[PDB]
Protein backbone atom coordinates (compact mmCIF):
# COMPACT_ATOMS: atom_id res chain seq x y z
CA UNK A 1 0.00 0.00 0.00
CA UNK A 2 3.10 1.76 0.30
CA UNK A 3 5.54 2.90 -2.28
CA UNK A 4 8.81 5.18 -3.08
CA UNK A 5 8.32 9.01 -3.80
CA UNK A 6 10.76 11.31 -4.29
CA UNK A 7 10.70 14.65 -2.28
CA UNK A 8 14.05 16.01 -2.90
CA UNK A 9 16.53 15.25 -5.74
CA UNK A 10 19.59 17.42 -7.84
CA UNK A 11 20.30 16.80 -11.14
CA UNK A 12 24.30 15.67 -11.49
CA UNK A 13 27.24 15.91 -13.73
CA UNK A 14 30.77 16.21 -13.98
CA UNK A 15 32.19 18.66 -11.64
CA UNK A 16 33.85 21.55 -13.55
CA UNK A 17 37.61 22.17 -12.96
CA UNK A 18 36.64 25.73 -11.70
CA UNK A 19 33.70 24.51 -9.61
CA UNK A 20 36.06 21.93 -7.99
CA UNK A 21 36.04 21.61 -3.85
CA UNK A 22 38.32 23.97 -2.33
CA UNK A 23 41.45 22.51 -0.50
CA UNK A 24 41.18 20.54 1.85
CA UNK A 25 39.52 18.41 -0.96
CA UNK A 26 37.02 15.72 -0.45
CA UNK A 27 39.47 12.73 -0.02
CA UNK A 28 39.34 11.87 3.75
CA UNK A 29 37.49 15.04 4.50
CA UNK A 30 34.30 15.54 5.72
CA UNK A 31 31.47 17.38 3.64
CA UNK A 32 27.91 18.97 5.37
CA UNK A 33 25.68 19.72 2.78
CA UNK A 34 22.08 21.01 2.94
CA UNK A 35 18.79 20.53 1.18
CA UNK A 36 15.07 21.71 1.35
CA UNK A 37 12.87 18.50 1.14
CA UNK A 38 9.26 19.04 -0.30
CA UNK A 39 6.64 16.52 0.80
CA UNK A 40 7.65 14.99 4.52
CA UNK A 41 7.10 11.39 5.72
CA UNK A 42 8.71 8.60 8.10
CA UNK A 43 10.67 6.36 6.14
CA UNK A 44 13.43 7.23 3.78
CA UNK A 45 16.11 6.20 1.36
CA UNK A 46 19.35 8.41 0.43
CA UNK A 47 20.64 8.12 -2.54
CA UNK A 48 24.18 9.21 -4.26
CA UNK A 49 26.02 9.40 -7.33
CA UNK A 50 29.52 8.25 -8.78
CA UNK A 51 27.93 8.80 -12.24
CA UNK A 52 30.44 10.57 -13.80
CA UNK A 53 33.02 9.80 -12.17
CA UNK A 54 35.77 6.93 -13.40
CA UNK A 55 37.65 6.25 -9.64
CA UNK A 56 35.74 4.59 -7.09
CA UNK A 57 34.56 6.79 -4.24
CA UNK A 58 34.33 5.66 -0.41
CA UNK A 59 32.08 7.00 1.77
CA UNK A 60 33.06 5.38 5.43
CA UNK A 61 29.82 7.19 7.23
CA UNK A 62 26.67 8.88 6.15
CA UNK A 63 24.32 10.70 9.05
CA UNK A 64 21.62 13.12 8.32
CA UNK A 65 20.34 15.60 11.01
CA UNK A 66 17.82 18.44 10.74
CA UNK A 67 19.47 21.42 10.13
CA UNK A 68 19.09 24.63 12.30
CA UNK A 69 20.62 27.28 9.34
CA UNK A 70 24.18 27.22 8.25
CA UNK A 71 26.52 24.34 9.24
CA UNK A 72 24.59 24.06 12.47
CA UNK A 73 22.40 20.82 13.11
CA UNK A 74 20.19 19.92 16.11
CA UNK A 75 22.14 16.68 17.46
CA UNK A 76 19.57 15.03 19.02
CA UNK A 77 18.15 14.47 15.84
CA UNK A 78 21.51 12.89 14.03
CA UNK A 79 21.01 9.78 12.63
CA UNK A 80 23.87 7.35 10.72
CA UNK A 81 22.95 5.85 7.07
CA UNK A 82 23.22 2.20 6.65
CA UNK A 83 24.13 0.24 3.00
CA UNK A 84 23.78 -3.45 3.71
CA UNK A 85 24.17 -2.91 7.35
CA UNK A 86 27.35 -1.06 7.33
CA UNK A 87 28.45 2.49 7.60
CA UNK A 88 30.70 2.48 4.88
CA UNK A 89 30.21 2.02 0.77
CA UNK A 90 32.27 2.26 -1.98
CA UNK A 91 30.42 3.60 -5.47
CA UNK A 92 31.89 1.80 -8.33
CA UNK A 93 32.72 4.53 -11.06
CA UNK A 94 29.85 5.62 -12.96
CA UNK A 95 27.27 4.34 -10.67
CA UNK A 96 24.80 5.35 -7.99
CA UNK A 97 24.04 3.78 -4.06
CA UNK A 98 20.68 3.43 -2.17
CA UNK A 99 20.92 3.93 1.65
CA UNK A 100 18.90 1.31 3.32
CA UNK A 101 15.48 2.64 4.52
CA UNK A 102 15.95 4.58 7.68
CA UNK A 103 13.12 6.02 9.88
CA UNK A 104 13.45 10.25 10.15
CA UNK A 105 10.70 12.50 10.86
CA UNK A 106 10.66 14.42 7.86
CA UNK A 107 8.71 17.26 7.74
CA UNK A 108 7.23 19.27 4.43
CA UNK A 109 9.92 21.92 3.81
CA UNK A 110 12.91 20.43 6.52
CA UNK A 111 16.01 21.33 5.63
CA UNK A 112 18.11 18.09 6.48
CA UNK A 113 21.85 17.94 6.46
CA UNK A 114 23.70 15.08 5.42
CA UNK A 115 27.20 14.43 6.48
CA UNK A 116 29.76 12.12 4.79
CA UNK A 117 33.14 11.44 5.63
CA UNK A 118 34.57 10.36 2.63
CA UNK A 119 37.97 7.71 2.42
CA UNK A 120 39.66 8.33 -1.10
CA UNK A 121 37.62 10.05 -4.45
CA UNK A 122 37.36 10.38 -7.63
CA UNK A 123 39.45 13.62 -8.84
CA UNK A 124 36.75 13.83 -11.36
CA UNK A 125 33.59 14.58 -9.11
CA UNK A 126 29.95 14.24 -9.95
CA UNK A 127 27.88 16.67 -8.03
CA UNK A 128 25.90 19.42 -8.84
CA UNK A 129 27.46 23.08 -9.46
CA UNK A 130 24.54 25.64 -9.02
CA UNK A 131 23.47 24.46 -5.67
CA UNK A 132 22.32 27.62 -4.29
CA UNK A 133 23.06 26.42 -1.42
CA UNK A 134 26.59 26.77 1.11
CA UNK A 135 27.85 23.40 2.20
CA UNK A 136 31.27 22.96 4.52
CA UNK A 137 34.10 21.04 4.37
CA UNK A 138 36.45 19.90 6.77
CA UNK A 139 39.98 17.87 6.63
CA UNK A 140 39.79 14.72 8.31
CA UNK A 141 36.63 12.31 9.61
CA UNK A 142 34.84 14.38 12.24
CA UNK A 143 31.14 12.64 11.86
CA UNK A 144 30.39 13.18 15.31
CA UNK A 145 27.36 14.68 16.16
CA UNK A 146 28.84 17.56 17.98
CA UNK A 147 31.49 18.38 15.35
CA UNK A 148 31.85 21.63 15.01
CA UNK A 149 31.57 23.04 11.62
CA UNK A 150 31.41 26.90 12.63
CA UNK A 151 34.73 27.59 10.80
CA UNK A 152 34.47 24.83 7.90
CA UNK A 153 35.53 25.39 4.52
CA UNK A 154 32.88 27.16 2.60
CA UNK A 155 31.72 25.94 -0.70
CA UNK A 156 28.45 26.69 -2.91
CA UNK A 157 27.97 23.76 -4.54
CA UNK A 158 26.78 20.00 -4.15
CA UNK A 159 28.64 16.92 -4.33
CA UNK A 160 27.39 13.35 -4.54
CA UNK A 161 23.83 13.60 -3.04
CA UNK A 162 21.28 12.66 -5.42
CA UNK A 163 17.83 11.97 -3.92
CA UNK A 164 15.38 11.38 -1.38
CA UNK A 165 12.51 9.09 -1.40
CA UNK A 166 10.00 8.88 1.30
CA UNK A 167 7.24 5.65 1.52
CA UNK A 168 4.33 6.81 0.74
CA UNK A 169 0.42 6.16 0.02
CA UNK A 170 -0.80 6.14 -3.49
CA UNK A 171 -2.17 9.92 -2.89
CA UNK A 172 1.23 10.63 -3.10
CA UNK A 173 3.38 11.65 -6.52
CA UNK A 174 6.13 13.91 -7.44
CA UNK A 175 6.61 16.45 -10.21
CA UNK A 176 9.84 16.15 -12.09
CA UNK A 177 11.35 19.31 -13.88
CA UNK A 178 13.78 19.42 -16.24
CA UNK A 179 15.35 22.83 -16.87
CA UNK A 180 18.52 24.91 -16.95
CA UNK A 181 19.48 28.20 -14.62
CA UNK A 182 16.24 29.35 -14.83
CA UNK A 183 14.68 26.31 -12.98
CA UNK A 184 18.18 25.51 -10.89
CA UNK A 185 18.04 28.91 -9.75
CA UNK A 186 20.44 31.55 -10.56
CA UNK A 187 19.10 34.60 -9.36
CA UNK A 188 17.59 32.78 -6.69
CA UNK A 189 19.06 33.55 -2.73
CA UNK A 190 21.71 31.33 -1.64
CA UNK A 191 20.81 28.99 1.45
CA UNK A 192 17.32 30.31 0.78
CA UNK A 193 15.81 27.71 -0.88
CA UNK A 194 13.53 29.94 -3.38
CA UNK A 195 14.24 28.34 -6.77
CA UNK A 196 10.66 28.51 -8.57
CA UNK A 197 10.22 24.94 -8.12
CA UNK A 198 10.52 25.43 -4.13
CA UNK A 199 8.36 27.90 -4.90
CA UNK A 200 5.98 26.24 -6.62
CA UNK A 201 6.58 23.41 -3.78
CA UNK A 202 5.25 25.73 -0.78
CA UNK A 203 2.26 26.53 -2.89
CA UNK A 204 1.51 22.84 -3.29
CA UNK A 205 1.82 22.04 0.30
CA UNK A 206 -0.47 25.15 1.80
CA UNK A 207 -2.97 23.74 -0.71
CA UNK A 208 -5.26 20.85 1.12
CA UNK A 209 -6.05 19.35 -1.72
CA UNK A 210 -2.22 19.19 -3.37
CA UNK A 211 -0.48 18.62 0.07
CA UNK A 212 0.96 15.08 -1.06
CA UNK A 213 2.51 16.35 -4.20
CA UNK A 214 6.62 16.45 -3.77
CA UNK A 215 8.85 18.21 -6.31
CA UNK A 216 12.00 17.00 -8.52
CA UNK A 217 13.98 20.08 -9.46
CA UNK A 218 16.19 18.52 -12.43
CA UNK A 219 17.85 21.94 -13.50
CA UNK A 220 21.28 22.53 -14.40
CA UNK A 221 23.02 25.30 -14.74
CA UNK A 222 24.07 26.11 -18.40
CA UNK A 223 21.94 23.51 -19.53
CA UNK A 224 21.33 22.38 -23.10
CA UNK A 225 18.49 19.90 -24.78
CA UNK A 226 20.43 19.54 -28.06
CA UNK A 227 23.88 19.67 -27.50
CA UNK A 228 26.68 21.39 -26.05
CA UNK A 229 26.37 23.51 -22.56
CA UNK A 230 26.60 22.53 -18.96
CA UNK A 231 26.18 19.28 -18.03
CA UNK A 232 24.83 16.32 -19.88
CA UNK A 233 21.96 17.24 -22.35
CA UNK A 234 18.32 17.42 -21.26
CA UNK A 235 17.70 14.52 -24.36
CA UNK A 236 21.06 12.71 -22.48
CA UNK A 237 19.75 13.06 -19.03
CA UNK A 238 16.33 12.65 -19.88
CA UNK A 239 16.03 8.50 -18.58
CA UNK A 240 18.24 9.24 -15.47
CA UNK A 241 16.62 12.28 -14.31
CA UNK A 242 13.21 12.29 -14.84
CA UNK A 243 12.09 8.57 -15.80
CA UNK A 244 14.43 6.45 -13.36
CA UNK A 245 12.54 8.98 -10.45
CA UNK A 246 10.07 7.26 -7.64
CA UNK A 247 6.18 8.22 -7.92
CA UNK A 248 6.34 10.75 -10.75
CA UNK A 249 3.17 11.20 -12.26
CA UNK A 250 4.20 15.16 -14.39
CA UNK A 251 6.53 16.40 -15.96
CA UNK A 252 7.27 20.17 -16.51
CA UNK A 253 9.65 20.71 -19.11
CA UNK A 254 10.99 24.37 -19.32
CA UNK A 255 14.51 24.45 -21.21
CA UNK A 256 16.13 25.41 -24.92
CA UNK A 257 17.17 29.29 -24.34
CA UNK A 258 20.93 27.88 -23.97
CA UNK A 259 20.40 26.11 -27.24
CA UNK A 260 19.08 29.01 -28.86
CA UNK A 261 22.13 31.03 -27.08
CA UNK A 262 24.51 29.60 -29.01
CA UNK A 263 23.33 29.94 -32.08
CA UNK A 264 26.11 31.98 -34.11
CA UNK A 265 23.24 33.07 -37.93
CA UNK A 266 19.50 32.42 -38.46
CA UNK A 267 20.17 28.89 -40.14
CA UNK A 268 21.80 27.55 -37.02
CA UNK A 269 19.02 29.20 -34.98
CA UNK A 270 15.92 27.80 -36.94
CA UNK A 271 17.58 24.70 -36.94
CA UNK A 272 17.94 24.55 -33.25
CA UNK A 273 14.11 25.56 -32.84
CA UNK A 274 13.25 22.44 -34.98
CA UNK A 275 15.58 20.43 -33.23
CA UNK A 276 14.38 21.44 -29.84
CA UNK A 277 10.38 21.15 -31.05
CA UNK A 278 11.59 17.65 -32.20
CA UNK A 279 13.27 17.21 -28.37
CA UNK A 280 10.27 18.02 -26.66
CA UNK A 281 7.89 15.37 -28.76
CA UNK A 282 10.33 12.87 -27.86
CA UNK A 283 10.31 13.44 -24.33
CA UNK A 284 6.25 13.67 -24.28
CA UNK A 285 5.96 10.39 -25.73
CA UNK A 286 8.95 8.84 -23.65
CA UNK A 287 6.85 10.31 -20.59
CA UNK A 288 3.26 9.33 -21.69
CA UNK A 289 4.12 5.44 -22.44
CA UNK A 290 5.30 5.67 -18.58
CA UNK A 291 2.40 7.05 -17.79
CA UNK A 292 3.38 10.45 -17.18
CA UNK A 293 1.74 13.86 -17.90
CA UNK A 294 3.66 16.68 -19.67
CA UNK A 295 3.36 20.28 -19.13
CA UNK A 296 5.47 22.59 -21.11
CA UNK A 297 7.03 26.28 -19.96
CA UNK A 298 7.46 28.88 -22.75
CA UNK A 299 10.92 29.89 -23.18
CA UNK A 300 11.32 33.66 -21.28
CA UNK A 301 12.54 36.28 -23.00
CA UNK A 302 16.00 37.50 -23.65
CA UNK A 303 15.74 41.42 -25.18
CA UNK A 304 18.78 43.27 -23.27
CA UNK A 305 20.67 39.99 -22.26
CA UNK A 306 23.75 39.00 -23.44
CA UNK A 307 22.32 36.08 -25.43
CA UNK A 308 19.89 39.02 -27.56
CA UNK A 309 19.98 38.64 -31.63
CA UNK A 310 17.26 39.28 -33.46
CA UNK A 311 17.23 36.02 -35.43
CA UNK A 312 17.49 34.02 -32.06
CA UNK A 313 14.73 36.14 -31.08
CA UNK A 314 13.05 34.65 -34.17
CA UNK A 315 13.57 31.13 -32.98
CA UNK A 316 12.64 32.02 -29.44
CA UNK A 317 9.13 32.94 -31.37
CA UNK A 318 9.20 29.95 -33.12
CA UNK A 319 9.65 27.37 -30.58
CA UNK A 320 7.17 29.37 -28.28
CA UNK A 321 4.50 29.07 -30.53
CA UNK A 322 4.34 25.31 -30.77
CA UNK A 323 4.29 24.80 -27.73
CA UNK A 324 1.41 27.10 -27.20
CA UNK A 325 -0.36 26.31 -30.42
CA UNK A 326 0.69 22.54 -31.06
CA UNK A 327 -1.48 20.39 -28.97
CA UNK A 328 1.67 18.27 -28.34
CA UNK A 329 1.71 19.60 -24.39
CA UNK A 330 -0.81 18.35 -22.18
CA UNK A 331 -1.00 21.59 -20.91
CA UNK A 332 1.24 24.78 -21.16
CA UNK A 333 2.62 27.09 -18.13
CA UNK A 334 3.07 30.35 -19.48
CA UNK A 335 6.28 31.31 -18.29
CA UNK A 336 7.01 33.65 -21.20
CA UNK A 337 3.39 35.50 -20.29
CA UNK A 338 4.11 35.63 -16.76
CA UNK A 339 7.65 37.29 -16.82
CA UNK A 340 7.68 39.57 -19.97
CA UNK A 341 7.27 43.36 -19.05
CA UNK A 342 3.73 44.35 -20.20
CA UNK A 343 5.44 47.99 -21.67
CA UNK A 344 8.16 45.72 -23.65
CA UNK A 345 6.83 42.03 -23.94
CA UNK A 346 10.31 40.85 -25.52
CA UNK A 347 12.16 41.49 -22.13
CA UNK A 348 12.20 40.52 -18.91
CA UNK A 349 10.48 42.23 -16.13
CA UNK A 350 12.76 44.90 -14.74
CA UNK A 351 12.14 44.45 -11.22
CA UNK A 352 12.19 40.75 -11.31
CA UNK A 353 15.45 39.79 -12.92
CA UNK A 354 18.76 39.85 -11.19
CA UNK A 355 20.80 42.32 -13.58
CA UNK A 356 21.61 40.39 -16.49
CA UNK A 357 18.07 40.70 -18.04
CA UNK A 358 18.16 36.68 -18.97
CA UNK A 359 18.01 35.25 -15.14
CA UNK A 360 14.49 36.06 -12.44
CA UNK A 361 15.34 37.50 -9.20
CA UNK A 362 13.37 35.86 -6.28
CA UNK A 363 10.76 38.36 -6.83
CA UNK A 364 10.71 36.98 -10.37
CA UNK A 365 10.67 32.77 -9.24
CA UNK A 366 7.93 33.46 -6.71
CA UNK A 367 6.09 35.13 -10.16
CA UNK A 368 6.61 31.96 -12.11
CA UNK A 369 5.20 29.58 -9.23
CA UNK A 370 2.38 31.78 -9.10
CA UNK A 371 1.45 31.48 -12.69
CA UNK A 372 1.30 27.43 -12.88
CA UNK A 373 -2.95 26.19 -12.13
CA UNK A 374 -2.21 23.93 -9.20
CA UNK A 375 -5.46 22.21 -10.61
CA UNK A 376 -2.83 20.28 -13.12
CA UNK A 377 -1.17 18.32 -10.55
CA UNK A 378 -4.47 16.08 -9.99
CA UNK A 379 -4.65 12.45 -8.21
Amino acid sequence: SKSWVGTWATAPQLVEPRNMPPAPGLTNSTLRQVVCVSIGGKQLQFRFSNRFSKSPVTMKTVHIAVSKGGSEIEPSTSKELTFNGQPDVTMEPGKAVISDPISFNLKPRMLVAITISFGETSPDVTGHPGSRTTSYLLAGDQSSPDADFSQAVKTDHWYVINGIDLMAQKRAAAIAILGNSITDGRGSGTNKQDRWPDELALRLLKNKRTRDIGVLNMGIGGNCVLHGGLGPTALSRFNRDILKQHGVRWLIIFEGVNDIGGTPDKEAADKVAQGLIAAYDKMIDEAHAKGIKVYGGTITPIKKSFYYKDYRETARQTVNKWIRTSGHFDAVIDFDKAMRNPKDTLTLRPEAQSGDYLHPNELGYRIMAGAIDLSLFKE
